[PDB]
């Protein structure tokens, strides 16, 4: 059964899943215990404001190309495919480092398929912002899991 | 019909209030049209970095104390007595200003119990971050209520 | 047109585009005087930064620039007018964004052709500098109470 | 009045002024506040610079400035009035200009009898003073939405 | 005496208290010169800070500062006078301290009055002005080869 | 015990602590031993920092400062141990938290302390450095795998 | 000619002038490149301000700028010549050394002529402005293997 | 090839590359000594930049970057010579530009490849990488007299 | 071998160890990637200035350096090896640990050389080279849980 | 005594006199006030300096630094007395002078049994300490109208 | 003497006063040393500035600069003599006070031909470095107890 | 001669260099100006540096300094001649190298006697001063087309 996403839709989304993601980068930051504390909670600083930024660009790049941002948390919640759970039971640093990584890897393979559609619908800008945010993604992804004992693919 | 809050609670429920403000200062900053677009667009974006700090700073300092931060936009909404809407029919200028200036003049009230709360159980250190609020969002008041040809308390 | 006479094209509108930018904020009056000036002088800095950068490219793929007033007057497309008659903030403005969305369009032809002739370096840089336009559009049709594309 | 007596009476006129300057920027109200409150601190800034140059120029001509409350009253042309009534931001930045174009006619005055008296150094101290004061007033005019000298 | 008023003394007293500043930075000879009359350009800088800080502090509770001359010297306890007969290095930093010292003990008074009218924000902001002013007093009683409360 | 003797034995601890902070940041061996030194340098400027702001604001309220390891030894409740058989990372961390919470607990009595006496500059010092031993506490603990107050 | 006809020309000028050091900048080839490039983005930067200045002067001056490339040709003596045939370095360092000497003789003009009409700003600010062609005179025409006046 | 042997190949390159510039810069002699030193150094960190760059970027697409001499060597299409009779500026500069022309010709392969698999972060690292060569060719041809691509 | 020698051996040594630093910033995993990581490319830096150095006093003395992998793998002492079978941080550790003893030990021949030769810049030169590496040792034979001589 | 015997007999001595410092510079009374309480400011972030580097290369050379204040009490030759009778500010310096002296003669003989042992990095250490104490001990001996060696 | 004449022999006067201010801050003893040592550093660099400014305004004027102590000792009025009797810090004060004097009494002789001449940048370079000559005069005066032109 | 008389005659030296470098710097004319010109200043910065360092060296070990051009020209062995017949820039760096050789040679005597008379400090210095000296020699040898010590 079927659905469309242009490129004021895929970025509307992205807005909502940066959110989330910039909520849970915190979350992980706030949490964490164990001896990588220090070196991951000014980590998890780093990209929050990384991430953020990406957000702003994004919904600014939306507004400049006749869009309407998700301005609300509600509406945040109701779009992004980036979940979200509340800290309950302690988890280990490499548990919430495999909770990133699996965020920024769904980022990853969604702006994959965001500079797709934007290449398709001759967005050159939004396509150059997009690639620009993956090589970023990319790169996070190699280290967090070389932090994780693991091959950036793996 | 009665309730309790604490220093933790007090807290946890300005981390729900601080992240419905941010998304907010950023609903204003990028819908908003006008004469005074650069200026104030320009004005969002330090309040947004300045109430992500303090956020920051309140989500840390609940830590400090023993607390357990909401890290969710779930827990966030559950939680948050800041109010949103999605932004829909055109709002002026001064009509988005309002609604900063509504929402500030909430924060400050609700610091002030606040302050009267951590005072009362003795926590020091919450009471003087929470006062070093207050300061801020105060000159803010002043200088929004100004923009709107208001006195501050008016 | 190629590469070399689209980026050619662009040195001459750039530097008729930054006289225009400075036109504005020398003669601009009104509430938003302060700000708009301090906007025209950034302005200013980034176009003639694109211009010299065009330039630079154009000779970087063996051309050989538009260097002289004359030559900018001969080619450029974006329209020039002295300062006579007293024109609103809006109406400087709404040259401004006129200016802009000319660029911006030019440009999107330039990215075009650009990519049929396989120079991706010029290609890039272009898409940049659409960027930083599109949002200069959002940014300045907001100051006029509209929306990016109206 | 000579050098001395001219540096004396723009000690208590700076003083006057950066006063009148805060005045203006705290109780200031409208769209242009935050832009406007800023130009204010700058002004004030920049003034209190001005003020700080003038009396140690006189310290090293020989001279003894003004230096409290009384005397710059007792001094000053600059004119003060205690904020009661609501102003508009015309009204204030028109009570800025007028002040703003005296300080620039008494400048004027100041190196005409700098130069008759060959004190080089407060002649050149005094133009470059001037020379901001002309900017501030074809800024603040254009705000207006006047001509600099209109 | 409110929260208010208290504020409003204090900018008078600051404006007073600046000029004093001046004063002593400019009339000031001997040994110390140099290190001194820098030291009355940071403490011009602070105190001007602070005037306008409390000023502004004012306002955002609903106040309306003193922004003339005449209402400064008018509400003003800090004490001002003319320099006419030389003064010694010591006799200077003597006006100093006494001004501090005078400064401080009004700020302890606006401190309580603060602390039971519930203004926490006036009551931290006043309390962090007087760490400074405390700190200040010892230096400066420690140049004059005394103790900071002797 | 009063302010002046309360500051006076911060001095002492502080003294003691920041020589611990250094054994703690030379001896420290393990896998953490690059961020562990490096925020061990970072806690001896702060605490250093504080130690000198303690013994200052002292000399402000009439006191006088220990200055003599002598008399820091004599004095500071903050224990030392020569570094003799190996300790791991975790018992380096745990002896500094133990210190750290042991300064917390300590400034809390002169919290109240000044409080009591109504020295609002020394009670919001002590608060302000109250509040990085706490956001320290919380960090230092979660590196052991434990909560603040665990 | 009067102070504002005189500071309009220079407006024209310096635009000419800005295009033509962008022109040897583009153009230029030869053992110095690297140094003489680098050098012409700084006269570019320096000679732009030196317009905007005089333009803003201009308008203090209650002047109407050259605001168009249209009128920057129609009014400049400063001549242009497109880049047709290969020029020497020293060709290429020789007609900017040429123009410098036009725009120092031209502000020679200027500053007798705004001495005459008492514009004591517009005076300081050519003089400081034909001080930095001065040097550039002596400097470009040493590269040249001359002395500043042969 | 694919991405992954290309990006591998270009670790080579780029470590035999930024050797040469080390060579040139070493035993440069002549008058362009001073300015071509400083721009070995200036080639040497940005050519390094984009070697940590190229290898990076293969680990985060799951490749293994060649990481010793040996393998640079084994790989590497850059060729490389001792330094042993006396070269001529123009000489050192011609093997510069030879070598950048090189890389840039396979950039180009590897930006083709690349766009064909899909790889849009390499691709753009790979253009943005081949602007910098091209602004460096142009220059460097512009130094020994040629046009950037003659 | 002499100075000239010495020097020269150093600078093949060098260039395999900045290329080993590469290698294990490049291939390390595990829980310290981020800070270690981050410390190879501040050894990469560090080692490739103290490179450039020698090769740039080798110059200075009348020397010839290798310039060429070729020359620094037929010269160097350091050992390279691919990445092959994966390796724990602490055996990247271990073969960095060992390079930097290498190249203690290699320098302290060198400062005897140089001594006896009498060539006190060289010498100075690998006195402050050695002194950073004896840091390095100690702060990586601590991460290994070694004392710096065990 | 050996050099690991030196350099810790030094970080005792560094201790004690950084602590002598902070007395100086808290006790200090006089007209040379705020310039020797600043001046003591920088000298005990110099000697705090030293002594971690002191500290460090012990380390480094397989030493165990003194870490307490037991340890350092017990060691050093340098010398503290509480400060109990009021001190001019000549004898403070005295003071000051007289323990640089005996930290540069102590130094010397350092210096001389780390050239006997071969430890070329301790050495150039301590020489590079000696040349900022010697340099103080002019400036301090200059203070109190004295030759350096007088 | 013309304008070369006249600046050539301040390239001389510079030189002397510039060694005179060496031997003031190298000789200097007493309380005031660390202040006035500081200040003769910040004296050696402006006046050198001074110097090089005035050398280089010559040879932008055609002028040929005196380039050896011979030179400048055959033509300064600024006089030296060897530091061998003990002096005072007032009498070094006031033998720099005193060539100060002098530099401001000839830069107004300066003044005043080079008016006569035409030669307006000469004059505001002589105009602005007298402002700074006053302004120390004031300072130094103020120093040594006394008014600036006493 | 002893420590105190090589450090006074390098005083002399460095002073009659310093006025040689400006002479170069002023006089220079050709194709290399810009570079040369900008490395004289430089130079001289950097010679001044090391004159008053060795001045300052002087001081430290009980020396008096020589003061006076009529002191620096009675003691230096480095020679000055007015600059009269025009110089090529290859002359003018011949002199340059050969003044530098003269100071490389003298501090290698300097460093020889002050290791004999166990002054390790002025040692240190001397060798410190030489290796920029040497890095200098390379580079101005390979300016004029020749090696180091050719």
């Amino acid at each position: 059964t079927i659905n469309s996403v242009d490129t004021k839709e895929f970025l509307n989304h992205q807005v909502a899943n940066l959110n989330v993601f910039t909520v849970k980068i915190h979350q992980i930051g706030w949490y964490m215990r164990g001896h990588n504390f220090f070196t991951l909670h000014e980590k998890m600083d780093d990209l929050y404001s990384e991430f953020g930024e990406q957000m702003d660009e994004v919904a600014e790049r939306l507004l400049a190309i006749g869009g309407s941002p998700f301005s609300t948390l509600k509406e945040f919640l109701e779009n992004a495919s980036v979940e979200e759970a509340p800290y309950t039971k302690p988890k280990t640093m490499d548990q919430l480092m495999e909770d990133l990584v699996g965020t920024l890897e769904l980022l990853r393979d969604e702006y994959k398929q965001g500079i797709e559609l934007t290449d398709k619908e001759g967005d050159d800008v939004t396509n150059d912002m997009l690639i620009a945010f993956k090589a970023s993604i990319d790169k996070h992804i190699w280290m967090f899991k070389a932090f994780l004992g693991k091959a950036p693919l793996e």
